[PDB]
């Protein structure tokens, strides 16, 4: 009975009451998203393997000696920069380190934000190409290179209707997946903020 309304309800638990993002409950919700995105097939499938193997980095952090400075963002940043591990100029000596590994995630997190928030305010029966390449125009495709971008903008050509993705989030007829969505992505939205104002907070926003 899985549904993406619990996956995206489970953002409340990233966020405790210091507003710090806590990474166990943000790799839970992660994976949540990751089943979400792998029903879909296709692009969705795919690209979701990049979010499964940088989950997996963050996993074996949280599970190493270090362990608990991996327990929020908030504790991650500041031990792998008061202790330089990682890579400010270019990918060498901790090219998978905490930081770099979960801005990633973070864009992608974005992408999808936009994505579903776009599914909410479509009118019925939209097309969604456009919408899929706006939101990853938005995101993260300035960080891939031209052959890239336009091979992912061409991927979302034709894509199903907007009533498939809502009713692949097995909440109700579309209606009610719309309604759902206005309920469930402020949770999103607002671990994204916290997320995006401590990266920008400490100059990480371009980490390679
Ligand atoms: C609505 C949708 C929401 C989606 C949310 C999830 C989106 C995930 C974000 C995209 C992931 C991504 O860009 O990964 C790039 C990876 C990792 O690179 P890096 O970010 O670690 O530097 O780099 C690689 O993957 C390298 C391998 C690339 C092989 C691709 C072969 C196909 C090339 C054909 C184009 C010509």
């Amino acid at each position: 009975g899985f549904n993406l309304k619990v996956v995206l309800v489970s953002f409340k638990q990233c966020l405790d009451e210091k507003e710090e993002v806590l990474l166990d409950p943000y790799i839970a919700s992660w994976k949540g998203l990751v089943r979400f995105l792998n029903s879909l097939g296709t692009i969705f499938s795919f690209i979701s393997k990049d979010v499964v193997s940088k989950l997996r980095i963050m996993e074996r952090l949280r599970g190493g000696p270090q362990s608990e400075h991996y327990r929020s963002l908030q504790a991650m940043v500041a031990h792998e920069l008061s202790n330089r591990l990682v890579d400010l100029e270019r990918r060498s000596h901790h090219p998978e380190s905490g930081c770099r590994t979960v801005l990633r995630l973070h864009r992608a997190l974005h992408w999808l934000q936009l994505f579903l928030e776009g599914l909410r305010t479509s009118p019925e029966d939209a097309r969604t190409s456009a919408l899929c390449a706006d939101s990853y125009n938005a995101s993260l495709a300035a960080y891939h290179p031209w052959v890239v971008r336009r091979a992912v903008t061409v991927a979302f050509c034709t894509l199903p209707t907007r009533e498939v993705f809502l009713e692949a989030m097995n909440v109700g007829p579309p209606e009610q997946a719309v309604q759902m969505l206005g309920e469930a992505l402020p949770f999103i939205q607002r671990v994204y903020n916290v997320s995006q104002k401590l990266y920008a907070e400490h100059s990480l926003l371009d980490l390679p």
